[PDB]
């Protein structure tokens, strides 16, 4: 279920052509990554990072989940976040977005190891 879970990841939360950084940004990724269909997702981070840097990020020593599980790892990356303003809803969703490079905590699971959610 690993790999289900981590293609879910990569189209949540991972783009590294783009820095992003704009509402703009995450009005048009929110949308065109599927999470505006039904209703709009009120928080999201976007990491601008290649795929073998966040990949690698599950290599680091471990540290406990917000569940309690202590299979997390965390890093610092380039980021947008974008919150949901709440002025309407989907599919016409509108987002403030935030950016800045930050530490952010990721689930790993597997062997080989890959990331299958955001913590924080």
């Amino acid at each position: 279920m690993q790999d289900g879970m981590y293609q879910r990841f990569l189209r949540q939360h991972v783009h590294p052509e783009e820095t992003g950084g704009s509402d703009r940004y995450c009005n048009l990724m929110m949308q065109r990554r599927k999470m505006t269909l039904y209703h709009c997702k009120r928080f999201n981070t976007f990491i601008h990072e290649d795929i073998w840097n966040i990949r690698s990020i599950c290599s680091t020593t471990n540290i406990q989940c917000k569940n309690g599980k202590m299979n997390c790892h965390e890093g610092v990356v380039k980021v947008t976040d974008c919150r949901d303003t709440g002025s309407s809803r989907a599919p016409n969703c509108r987002y403030r977005a935030i950016a800045s490079t930050r530490r952010v905590v990721i689930a790993c699971e597997g062997n080989p190891q890959v990331p299958v959610h955001f913590d924080g």
